[PDB]
């Protein structure tokens, strides 16, 4: 699928976007690959931190829907015109569709200063989409439209004015095996809502934190794109950055840096990599009491930042995080690998990427099968609120 290969640019920490275009005539937009959130929406009027956005009306194939849409986060929030229009991605299947679109005409901490992204294409399912299942999100009608494959992969590649630039692959109805090496391992959808998946044991430098495997997806664990961290829940963050500080302890960096919030620094090729531990994380395989691992160095945790103040440095801002919404597998862990999400078969792959990034000692890796006899249920049954259990699905 050469067509598609390093079809994905970015900013590092700033997420991932893939070139589409919007209506007729075609209007370019570079939009974010989100596989955490389900609606296809576009920034349709200005905004101090856009290169530019969707016209509707300047479209001769666009279709209003005459509802609008409030979508809100903790972090941000974004609010629009509901409406559809014909949809193509150029570096992509040789397809054009008619998805529906969210206009964005109102936003808070939505978009980011300099990330070059106007849009997000959400990539899971319709179970979240705003304002409910029945908008039908871009993937399902890409496939329902088209005869492309109910599959798309991820290969996200890692990395002094600016960002370091990122690159990546968004392989549209199939697997490109010039992008892994090895085993492609799977692990269950477990329900088709977010890419929820159920992580079994974790081991920092192959010591077992030792927790009820409920911690590890309390209250859900999700394979999210659109995130640059691993996000760990409260609990399991606290065991994990406690075994990490230990490991690297020749080294005491300030609380800041635990807390994401602060770079460290070294002479420029004289990072001590050794000194940091590798995490795997054991993901519920195919068959039952089986799991496989996938283990991430700190080359994936500890993101690169270029300092103005210490160009001559090589500085790093710690991308594990706390998390009160469960386990976020974000860039962190996806730049290890090539992430195959098929839906066809509710799984999720996942193989060694041929662009992650290492050192002469350690590689990221895609390890199984481990078995465990009458493995215990790992995941947690979110309480239901009576406003969902309202809710009729016709
Ligand atoms: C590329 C990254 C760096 O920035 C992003 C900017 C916009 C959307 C996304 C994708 N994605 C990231 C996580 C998300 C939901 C959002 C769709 C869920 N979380 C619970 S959240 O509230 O943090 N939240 C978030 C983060 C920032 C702004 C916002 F409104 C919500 C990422
Ligand atoms: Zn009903």
């Amino acid at each position: 699928f050469v067509e598609m290969v390093d079809n994905l640019r970015g900013k590092s920490g700033q997420g991932y976007y893939v070139e589409m275009t919007v209506g007729s005539p075609p209007q370019t937009l570079n939009i974010l690959v989100d596989t955490g959130s389900s609606n296809f929406a576009v920034g349709a009027a200005p905004h101090p931190f856009l290169h530019r956005y969707y016209q509707r009306q300047l479209s001769s194939t666009y279709r209003d829907l005459r509802k609008g849409v409030y979508v809100p986060y903790t972090q941000g929030k974004w609010e629009g015109e509901l409406g559809t229009d014909l949809v193509s991605i150029p570096h992509g299947p040789n397809v054009t569709v008619r998805a529906n679109i969210a206009a964005i005409t109102e936003s808070d901490k939505f978009f980011i200063n300099g990330s070059n992204w106007e849009g997000i294409l959400g990539l899971a399912y319709a179970e979240i989409a705003r304002p409910d299942d029945s908008l039908e999100p871009f993937f399902d009608s890409l496939v329902k439209q088209t005869h492309v494959p109910n599959l798309f992969s991820l290969q996200l590649c890692g990395a002094s004015e600016v960002l370091a630039s990122v690159g990546g692959s968004m392989i549209i109805g199939g697997i490109d095996h010039s992008l892994y090496t090895g085993s492609l391992w799977y692990t269950p959808i477990r329900r088709e809502w977010y890419y929820e998946v159920i992580i079994v044991r974790v081991e920092i430098n192959g010591q077992d934190l030792k927790m009820d495997c409920k911690e590890y997806n309390y209250d859900k664990s999700i394979v999210d794109s659109g995130t640059t961290n691993l996000r760990l829940p409260k609990k399991v963050f606290e065991a994990a950055v406690k075994s990490i500080k230990a490991a690297s302890s020749t080294e005491k960096f300030p609380d800041g840096f635990w807390l994401g919030e602060q770079l460290v620094c070294w002479q420029a090729g004289t990072t001590p990599w050794n000194i940091f531990p590798v995490i795997s994380l054991y993901l519920m395989g195919e068959v039952t009491n089986q799991s496989f691992r996938i283990t991430i160095l700190p080359q994936q945790y500890l993101r690169p930042v270029e300092d103005v103040a210490t160009s001559q440095d090589d500085c790093y801002k710690f991308a594990i995080s706390q998390s009160s919404t469960g386990t976020v597998m974000g860039a962190v862990i996806m730049e290890g690998f090539y992430v195959v999400f098929d839906r066809a078969r509710k799984r999720i792959g996942f193989a060694v990427s041929a662009c992650h990034v290492h050192d002469e000692f350690r590689t990221a890796a895609v390890e199984g099968p481990f078995v465990t006899l009458d493995m215990e249920d790992c995941g947690y049954n979110i309480p239901q609120t009576d406003e969902s259990r309202s809710h009729h699905h016709h």
